[PDB]
RNA sequence: GGCCAGGUAGCUCAGUCGGUAUGAGCGUCCGCCUGAAAAGCGGAAGGUCGGCGGUUCGAUCCCGCCCCUGGCC
């Protein structure tokens, strides 16, 4: 099981710094299918279902 | 007032009684291509699955109410 507290740690902060770097709305839109989408690393965590 | 059957992407519709709707066709975007296009090929974006709550570590999928449609009255 690849799910372990140190690996939803560092990839929530992969995905709050690159949010708090989206400058634009645009951005944002590119950030959140990257970090919040269906094909982001928290969705493979639910992805392993 | 009765059990039901339905509301799912921009359009028209499939599909799951619990962790991915690997959703389809068309619509939108990028690349190859063209003077510029389209098709073709190769990549993608986009749904909070009818609303408000309830159970659950987790609900499009189970309880309750309602919003709106047919059905049969």
């Amino acid at each position: 099981a690849m799910l372990s507290p140190e690996a939803l740690t560092t990839a929530v902060d992969a995905a709050q710094q690159a949010i708090a770097l989206a400058d634009t709305l645009d951005v944002l839109a590119r950030v959140k299918t990257e970090h919040l989408g269906d094909r982001s690393p928290l969705a493979l965590a639910r992805q392993a279902l």
